[PDB]
């Protein structure tokens, strides 16, 4: 037998950090949970139980502390791009690191219509996150994302034409309630090192709020023929409003409410037209995805 | 042996109701979890085998949809008011309903500046619920609250001045992180019935978010003694603007956040007033709770 | 305003413990998770930010580990009672003491049909659980559980003679699947102190044991009228079976599986006597509680 | 813009399945959650909205409960065969399906020392999964996995000579709790279509019994070096053990169990040879993983 591929290292690390700016009195606060994994000469470990090829995890967990305490955690992008360039520079049998950041949405508070100094709001468990692989020789390859973006609308969305055979029982519609948690991902260009991903630093935050705004307006105003033509809408416009993605990834689970006939009890109306109160499915539900690139 | 107690229903139940004016266009939309669970002159089906005295749980989900088709669904305690009316004046020999409801957050989406007519949000977990308990000859007791309110402040938290002895290790502090999810209920006078419950309808929306804002507004704006001294102040203010509230509870987690001492490393000072990084602690917490009522 | 009722301390403090038989290398393990509130004359620390009659929760929580360190943590209804007793003796201001223990299974290996001397497994997430209430002056009440019992049985249960009336669509049935998660508790009589719990400590796992026993069994061998048949058979076998137990309460749900028509598809047989494939619910489900006493 | 991959289909799937043995009146029960997901000559829906190359998910979703009525369901590696090669035959268009299925453990109950004939307990959410994915003139490639088996040993775990430098706090040591959950994979030689697949059917329970096996064994009883050194062991032994297997996976979060200091309170001792007492971590946790195939 024989190795063929190995990684390890150190999963659901918390850190937060504050920033205080000692003029304006402000303080901004920064909550996230990292995950690196090492790849390099590090076989022996496990044929052989050679420990001593072995940055133990829990010096990665200190790792990223330090790491967090001497750098902007903010873009992730940039963060997780110093954290795994540091394990490919410090070990000379360490070659690849592969980062893992979700950033907790930390929102300052509004009192009396004034933003607060330092008070803070979870407003939704939607997330922000970054997977960043750092090759030694290949550089950094950076994959955006935003996640637990949960949105319904009412009406104006429909779903007919498609194939019916023997298997068929669904009936089709001109007006039906769509509900979907988003999950969507940018991939960059690859990077050549970390100069490279600082000169691109102001675009990371740019292209997040970007693809989150084109997902919400063209998921609002699209007469949806399906969600698989709706989402075609939204990759196709982050793509033209950002030239350093190559490619974009939707995954949106299409989250069931059926109708609910009423009829049984004293001739009550409640589907088609008159259809007002629905019964939302938990599951089964459906899975559609997509990746679309450039021509 | 004897049965002592005994209550049996549907729980888990997801409704979804849509609103649609004519006139403008505009949808709005209300989803609910729901639980009913009835008491009453029951136990032979318990200790006879006798079904006779059971409405089936199938039929009370049933109610629970056929209610909502009839009526408004909001505020939740006026729906939770009328479905459990509706149990104790149908069946002669259920003397009492217990009604809770789960209201999640479908905000309206706001798209260019402007709020759209029927596309939304889950704009974070939190949850207004209500717990109604109607009892055949006593009324009806309500108990509304809002939960899942994750709140944090980085600083502006003290704590010191506890007891010391041969059990403390813990450092009394000036200057911490004070986070915690908010759990406070807020329970009503009794009411005689359905019509009065009616007549104070406009109360129960002004209350929660009353007790929202109170909860907001303290919490950023108390120099905190400690969770206990701070929440207390919150309750205070929420029964002095509502006369109809009798108790107010409050059930608080300390979720903490430890300083990290880096100092091993390169005499790095991440420790008092240099502290940057700090681990957050999933594991344990504090509890705190208390219940104020009036003097 | 006036403080009606308060309570604090520590949630989730998570508890290992090992046992090493010196003689014959066995070594047990115990794991557990533990909450202890207290109450008594702390309403100063509200109302005045008095923070002097506070235990801090820090110390709650070095005072389990040391509590553990220093006496058997097994049976969970002794090592809960000496816990409370602690707080209640150590603290003159202190007058309850209210504690919660879960225990996690970690049963020995068998490897080639002998028990391992050091190895473990988690077998199913089901718990065994106490809750002790340490009151000065008004002794010791435990109330012991199991939760978290996940069974099924495919046949030997009906649902027939409900009430129908315009409400009911439900079908009557002779045949059916009853899946429930069985949640039982025990309430032993009250204790008048640590002593008295300790002359009784080898009924605490004998009752836990025969509790256990009896609600597998007679799930299984009785031909169910209806869930509240069948949990009130279960209460009165454990109440005949232990002197000391005051009340048994039952809270189970009841986890729909529906039949599957596909009659549709070329005439497929799959309901009543044909139904080989259903579709398990994730909700709703039916709640069935019952509490039992003695005559 | 161009599509570049695209998949969709049925999501979360619950189904169950009854077997009734006439002669001898024993039932046998699986219950299983399933996924597909379809690929082909699709992309018009994207981009064109037409929906006449949809098999609409609704019909994904019947198809299994069909496929399930008219075919065993075990092994889950034989069922998601049968599933996939049916969309690739029936559908023209479509040219590979993806077909993921969890089994849920259901066990039968021995009551009184003798196996019941129709009643059953989930004994851990330990799952045994596949995923299928067959391809159209390309075979059928199966991996198939155990999840979610947790164990713990107490002693008879090392972890010393690992590397050192500037980031490292971590002591050696020579006596460690080793604690995991267990997620192996083994993937299947591909294979040229179904006839093969059931040319092979008693392999799969065999290889699964065996891997389960392997792994208990192999952890209670390797004096432990490292995870890293612990699990190639696992993955050799599964290699050698069946021919038709390629490679085998492991992935294993370590599971934290730190000592706790106790001297600072009457000069306890509970560190080293001394330690009883220990603070399970929730967080953050090793993560350990390995790809093992042959020379
Ligand atoms: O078994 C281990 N492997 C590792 O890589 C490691 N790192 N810290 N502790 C450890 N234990
Ligand atoms: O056992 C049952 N008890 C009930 O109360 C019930 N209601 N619907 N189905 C049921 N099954
Ligand atoms: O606000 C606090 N209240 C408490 O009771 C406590 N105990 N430890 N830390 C604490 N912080
Ligand atoms: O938008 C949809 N896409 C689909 O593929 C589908 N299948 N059933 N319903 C559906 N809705
Ligand atoms: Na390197
Ligand atoms: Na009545
Ligand atoms: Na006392
Ligand atoms: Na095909």
């Amino acid at each position: 037998s024989a190795v063929k591929a190995a990684r390890y290292g150190k999963d659901n690390v918390r850190v937060y950090k504050v920033h205080k700016d000692e003029k304006t009195g402000v303080q901004t606060v920064y909550e996230m949970t990292v995950c690196v994994l090492l790849e390099g000469e590090i076989e022996t470990s496990y044929t052989k139980a050679d420990n001593s090829v072995i940055v133990a995890t829990d010096s990665i967990k200190n790792t990223i502390y330090i790491t967090a305490k001497q750098n902007p955690v903010t873009p992730p992008e940039l963060f997780g791009s110093i954290l795994g360039t540091h394990f490919i520079e410090k070990y000379n049998h360490i070659h690849a690191a592969h980062v893992n950041i979700v950033c907790h949405r930390w929102t300052r508070m509004d009192i009396d219509g004034k933003p607060h100094p330092h008070s803070f709001i979870r407003d939704s468990e939607e997330k922000r996150n970054v997977q960043v692989d750092v090759v030694e020789g290949k550089g950094i390859d950076i994959k955006s994302s935003l996640s637990g973006l949960t949105v319904l609308k009412s009406t104006n969305s429909q779903f007919w034409g498609f194939l019916r055979d023997e298997y068929t029982t669904l009936k089709e519609t001109w007006d039906r309630i769509l509900s979907t948690d988003v999950d969507a991902t940018w991939q960059w260009k690859n990077f050549s090192g970390l100069q490279e991903v600082r000169s691109h630093v102001p675009k990371f935050d740019a292209t997040w709020a970007t693809a989150r705004e084109v997902t919400l307006k063209t998921f609002a105003e699209d007469n949806s023929a399906s969600v698989q033509a709706t989402m075609y809408k939204m990759a196709e416009q982050i793509l033209a409003r950002q030239q350093l993605i190559e490619t974009v990834e939707y995954s949106l689970p299409n989250k069931h409410y059926f109708e609910i006939d009423l009829s049984w009890h004293k001739g009550l109306q409640n589907t088609g037209k008159n259809a007002e109160v629905f019964a939302p499915q938990s599951d089964p539900n459906g899975l559609i995805k997509c990746t679309v690139g450039r021509s």
